[PDB]
């Protein structure tokens, strides 16, 4: 086989600077579509009010530097590229608790990144219900480096993605909904997404 896959890569990352936002015009914000997918609830530590989860952080955005006509490159329309090479919006889980997988890049600039993660975030037993088999657990995600001027978050679904979720014997997910906030400290606006989990038993 003969791969102009190597030519596209050399042409795509020639003078690429992963630290410059890959916008066309410098006035532009980069829109990052975001969604949380849960694989399983690993453990609910009722003592320390903590929760550990296995999740994927679904991210998608446009990198206007990484755009090509497939006709020039043997009809390639998509390629897999290491996340370490790309500009990233640097979305993190806020209350410290995102492995560097590879990214998919498409000839129109769309980048799809879904890195897996394992987190231990804080919980809160619901005292309104007796017996006490409810817990309120929140996960808050947003860019660390870029304010809303430079990265805007778009929440792709009101619900956490659970199609591939593993029900663990000991707790059940009553609800898991995401909502957008735009609140952070300083003379800067920072958009974020809060996911609220209601766990039973
Ligand atoms: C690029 O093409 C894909 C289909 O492969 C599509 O899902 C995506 O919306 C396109 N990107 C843009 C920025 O239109
Ligand atoms: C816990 O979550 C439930 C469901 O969203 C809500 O009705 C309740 O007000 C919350 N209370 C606390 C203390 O978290």
């Amino acid at each position: 086989i003969a791969e102009n896959e190597d030519a596209l890569l050399r042409h795509l990352f020639q003078g690429y600077q992963k630290w410059v936002r890959p916008v066309l015009h410098s006035n532009d914000t980069i829109k990052v579509y975001f969604g949380l997918k849960i694989s399983q609830l690993v453990d609910v530590d009722e003592k320390n009010q903590l929760m550990t989860t296995n999740v994927w952080l679904k991210q998608e955005w446009t990198d206007h530097k990484l755009r090509w006509n497939p006709d020039d490159y043997g009809g390639i329309h998509s390629i897999k590229v290491p996340s370490e090479s790309l500009w990233l919006p640097d979305i993190v889980l806020f209350e410290n608790a995102s492995l560097m997988t590879k990214v998919i890049v498409k000839s129109n600039g769309t980048v799809v990144w879904t890195p897996p993660a394992s987190y231990k975030s804080s919980c809160t037993m619901d005292v309104t219900y007796f017996p006490f088999d409810r817990q309120n657990c929140s996960m808050k995600f947003g860019s660390w480096t870029y304010d809303g001027t430079m990265v805007d978050l778009i929440l792709i679904n009101e619900n956490v993605d659970r199609k591939d979720f593993f029900d663990n014997g000991e707790w059940e997910i009553l609800n898991a909904k995401g909502m957008k906030g735009n609140r952070r400290d300083g003379v800067y606006s920072y958009p974020f997404i809060t996911y609220s989990f209601v766990l039973r038993r």
